């Protein structure tokens, strides 16, 4: 079973995960360090250089989604509550990944995994894709 092992096997997912493009989606309850797993595994991406940019999508601001993009370019984009954005807007997004370079990483935190999220508040399956793979249960660092 082990005690530690789950932190070791959350950590060597991150190590495995570094290299690749595709979009992680860091979920799990508040202070499961989630958000330290992203900076981490943005300081020890390759796009290290590139801009972070973290946003929490409240509605207000959840319609300047492209200056994110625009400002976040070339380096890795976190972004939370994913579920407010517009079909279209989730398409974008979508749409963005699909190149074979990436114009940003992309990293999606979460409370819960997005099947979860996306059966209970409707998710495109599109954005689904590259979640699917990538959705990770956070373990705190500490």
């Amino acid at each position: 079973i082990g005690r530690s092992e789950w932190i070791n096997q959350y950590r060597r997912r991150l190590q495995q995960l570094s290299e690749t493009d595709i979009a992680v989606w860091l979920y799990g309850a508040p202070g499961t360090g989630r958000m330290t797993g992203a900076r981490y595994l943005h300081q020890f991406g390759r796009n290290a250089q590139g801009e972070f940019v973290y946003r929490e999508l409240t509605p207000d601001n959840a319609p300047q989604l492209n200056d994110f993009i625009a400002l976040a370019q070339g380096g890795t984009l976190v972004l939370s509550h994913p579920e407010h954005l517009t079909r279209e807007q989730q398409y974008h997004l979508v749409q963005l990944q699909s190149q074979e370079h990436r114009p940003f990483r992309l990293i999606g935190i979460g409370d819960t995994s997005l099947v979860e999220l996306a059966a209970s508040n409707h998710i495109i399956a599109e954005l689904y894709y590259c979640f699917a793979m990538t959705q990770i249960a956070c373990l705190p660092l500490t």
